[PDB]
């Protein structure tokens, strides 16, 4: 049989196909803009569970898949034990056109299950362990002179995502609750090293830290904005930062966190989102409108007031710092008090 590929470049897939001699598809996992992820046994490792990310057979995203399989190799020399809960690569081959390449077949992302849980949120017990081990993981990665860039739910996925169904306790409702919370993190392709080229543009707009919007330079600290981002949309279900432009995002910013530091402003060569040192922006619009409406202080979302939130929260905001080298490193946050919450279990990596 011949290989084809869809009007997008994708590879059409047939269950019972077989790549390198080795990977037989037994069943598809998803589609994005890349490409395709499918899940395989490997018949030259025992019939063992991969799942294979499929990229389509365009140049820009052939040229990428090579950087991501470079990236791996280098992460995969400094942890050769597999000890901080990264997704590693276990082959990668050019099929046709098509980069391929095979990883630990693992449960849902952690967007997609809380898509299917109808966005009810983490409960504080498994938001506290997913925050202890994203913590962990990247701590190890920026101790190894790498920033991940582009952090985001659907990067996060569970080792293992069965779940109990439980009929909520305030709601007309049932809930999804996961039976384990083990995670790893995945899609290092825009990692960068800090010897590499860094671009001006970095991360997905939701978890974007406003260091890059003001075109300040970025690094390590790019990705604890993120991870404070994250943490906060398990907790609540919605994104902390709803928001599609440059401008809207900083005004959501400032109403959430607060004023925006003076010596960031006197810094940035994006002078247009300022006027008299304050910003600037049209109260009426739609997207003022929708800010003003919608974006309150922080410590306003904490859904209950016992210690436990007030830490997480306390955590979320020293994440949430606006300037960079003022915010809390990963190796401090691991000393945070909010983690004291821990089974042993979860602290010591018996997950
Ligand atoms: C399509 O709508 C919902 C389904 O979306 C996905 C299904 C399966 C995924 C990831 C999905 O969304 C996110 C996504 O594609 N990336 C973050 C890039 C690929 C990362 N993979 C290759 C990492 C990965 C390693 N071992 C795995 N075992 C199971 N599933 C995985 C992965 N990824």
């Amino acid at each position: 049989r011949s290989v084809e590929d869809d009007k997008e470049g994708h590879l059409v897939c047939r269950i019972g196909d077989w790549l390198q001699e080795r990977y037989e598809i037994v069943g598809n996992l998803g589609e994005g803009t890349f490409g395709k992820v499918v899940e395989c046994l490997d018949h030259a490792r025992g019939k063992s569970q991969v799942a294979l990310k499929i990229i389509r057979n365009v140049g820009k995203y052939r040229e990428a898949a090579r950087l991501e399989i470079n990236v791996l190799k280098k992460i995969k020399e400094k942890d050769k034990e597999n000890k901080f809960l990264c997704v590693l690569m276990s082959d990668w081959f050019n099929f046709h056109g098509h980069m391929c390449i095979a990883f630990e077949l693992l449960g849902k992302n952690t967007f997609e299950f809380l898509k299917e849980n109808n966005f009810q949120p983490y409960p504080l017990p498994h938001v506290r362990h997913m925050a202890y081990q994203l913590c962990h993981a990247l701590r190890f990665l920026h101790e190894n002179q790498l920033t991940h860039t582009d952090l985001k739910p659907e990067n996060i996925l569970f080792v293992n995502s069965e779940f109990e169904t439980l009929y909520n306790e305030h709601k007309s409702c049932e809930e999804k609750s996961v039976k384990n919370t083990s995670i790893r993190v995945a899609d290092f392709g825009s990692a960068t090293f800090d010897h590499e080229h860094h671009t001006t543009i970095v991360a997905t707009r939701h978890y974007r830290p406003p260091e890059v919007i003001l075109e300040l330079g970025w690094a390590q600290p790019c990705d604890v904005w993120s991870i404070g981002c994250i943490l906060f949309e398990y907790y609540r279900g919605f994104t902390l930062f709803q928001t599609h432009e440059n401008r809207e995002h900083l005004v959501m910013m400032e109403k959430i966190l607060g004023p925006i530091p003076s010596h960031m402003i006197h810094r940035t060569r994006k002078q247009k989102y300022f006027y008299k040192g304050g910003l600037v922006w049209d109260e009426n619009s739609s997207d003022g409108r929708y800010v003003k409406e919608n974006c309150k202080p922080l410590k306003s979302y904490m859904l209950q007031d016992s210690l436990e939130h007030v830490q997480l929260f306390d955590l979320m905001r020293r994440m949430l710092e606006f300037d960079p080298a003022q915010r809390i490193t990963l190796a401090e946050a691991l000393l945070h008090p909010f983690f004291a919450g821990l089974t042993p279990e979860e602290r010591s990596f018996h997950t």
